[PDB]
């Protein structure tokens, strides 16, 4: 037997969940190298990614939107509103990590902004 398949054990392919990932992070590399060291299981006996590993990557995220399933669908967070879902569908990239996070939850206030009657004071 000469033919032997390659480890294909990685987190994202190409390599683990390792310190490389959150260097781009920048203020969160920080955080991340000791984290990344004190997770050390880090895969499930499935090789799937585990509740830690699954915390890790929402805290180093890259720009794309993620759900609580787990999973990169666009809906999630939008469905519990109903017609604003237009517009949160929209800015939720934008919310992405960190630059532009304050100024599209800016965004986001004025989608329920109460424009409405003041309840009778009585």
């Amino acid at each position: 037997a000469d033919v032997f398949d390659p480890p294909t054990q990685y987190g994202y392919d190409g390599k683990p969940l390792d310190a490389s990932f959150c260097r781009t992070a920048g203020s969160r590399e920080k955080d991340c190298r000791k984290d990344v060291q004190a997770c050390d299981k880090k895969y499930d006996d499935q090789g799937r990614e585990t509740a830690c590993a699954k915390g890790i990557r929402e805290k180093y995220k890259p720009a794309v939107v993620y759900g609580y399933d787990g999973k990169p669908l666009d809906l999630g967070f939008c469905t519990l509103a109903g017609i604003r879902e237009v517009d949160c569908r929209k800015d939720a990239q934008t919310c992405d990590k960190k630059y532009e996070s304050d100024k599209c939850l800016n965004a986001i206030k004025e989608k329920y902004k109460p424009v409405v009657d003041p309840n009778p004071p009585a």
